[PDB]
């Protein structure tokens, strides 16, 4: 009952630093009904064929449909406000999140969160693995994960509506 946030992001490789964002998406659910957001991210680099393998995005969809980072990343601090964030193996979201937000001279992330994951590994201690894809098939959830932004955020949703202990820890 209390509003949240589930976030995602896409991006070209796992370094934080020297990587970058193609893709933001969240969820929020603003204390009565859910509201999205959605981004790609306009690029400027060599986009590692292997991340067109996994998320389907290339360099003409991100120049056809991107828009400029620092522009999308103010929207977003916009859309979560103080909310508490969501999340699945949240840190490497907020790890990318927050090294845009400085690079660009933005206010950081001071947002409580919840990590999903956290609650998936003390709830299903006999899963093969701890992949999003594994975690939601044992919660009924069979839907492919498509590495995209904003699905994927839908997808870690659905499963936060159905991990009892984060929704104890969210009630009231
Ligand atoms: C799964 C995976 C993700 N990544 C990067 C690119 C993805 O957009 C980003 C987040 O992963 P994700 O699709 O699960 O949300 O991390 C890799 O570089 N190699 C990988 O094997
Ligand atoms: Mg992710
Ligand atoms: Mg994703």
């Amino acid at each position: 009952s209390k509003p949240y946030v589930v976030i995602d992001i896409e991006t070209d490789g796992l370094d934080e630093k020297k990587n970058t964002i193609i893709e933001i998406g969240a969820v929020k659910f603003n204390g009565q009904q859910v509201e999205e957001f959605n981004a790609l991210i306009k690029y400027e680099e060599k986009l590692p064929p292997t991340i067109f393998k996994l998320t389907g995005i290339s360099k003409s969809l991100l120049d056809q449909e991107g828009r400029d980072l620092k522009e999308v990343l103010s929207e977003f601090l916009l859309f979560i406000g103080d909310l508490t964030l969501v999340g699945y193996n949240i840190h490497f979201d907020i790890q990318f999140i927050n090294n845009k937000l400085n690079k660009f001279g933005l206010p950081l992330l001071i947002n409580k969160t919840h990590d999903i994951m956290r609650y998936v590994k003390d709830e299903k201690l006999f899963l093969d693995n701890y992949q999003l894809q594994t975690a939601l098939k044992s919660y009924g959830i069979e839907d492919s994960v498509p590495h995209r932004a904003l699905k994927d955020a839908r997808l870690i949703y659905h499963l936060s509506t159905k991990v009892n202990k984060f929704l104890a820890r969210m009630k009231e």
